[PDB]
RNA sequence: AUUGAAAGUUCAAAGCUUAGAUACCCUGGAGGGAAACCAGACUUAACAC
């Protein structure tokens, strides 16, 4: 709905895998997968949330419950994610 | 011991005849096959030393 932020990142020796477990295939090349960025963002978010909850309450919550709590930003089966990721790899034309 | 006595409102007779539940009439309007999801995890064994 509106661009929130924009991050020019840089990965060194990425080993991104596609359907053939490689960054390239007979049909396209894909060095960065937005689905992997989203999944790793959620994984790190759960790690960080248990970190917090343990540095204050000494309690640790299941991943189910953490993502159920964050389902307003990351979405779930009951709600569409509020954040939309858009990778733009420069030179990312047909290869 | 009467303006009385006596006297079957009875007989024959088809609620029948003609007549179209028909005429006009859009199952249509509104409605995203979407939402969520890491192609990833990790080296081990053997003998020599």
């Amino acid at each position: 709905e509106e661009l929130l932020m924009s991050l020019k990142l840089k990965a060194l020796y990425p080993l991104t895998g596609g359907y053939n477990r490689h960054s390239i295939n007979p049909f396209y090349e894909e060095l960065v997968r937005p689905t992997e960025i989203k999944g790793l963002w959620r994984w790190w978010n759960r790690v960080l949330f248990n970190t917090l909850a343990y540095s204050t309450k000494g309690k640790l919550y299941t991943y189910e419950s953490i993502d159920r709590l964050f389902e307003d930003v990351f979405g779930s089966e009951n709600k569409k994610s509020a954040v939309r990721l858009e990778v733009i790899t420069d030179e990312g034309n047909d290869n």
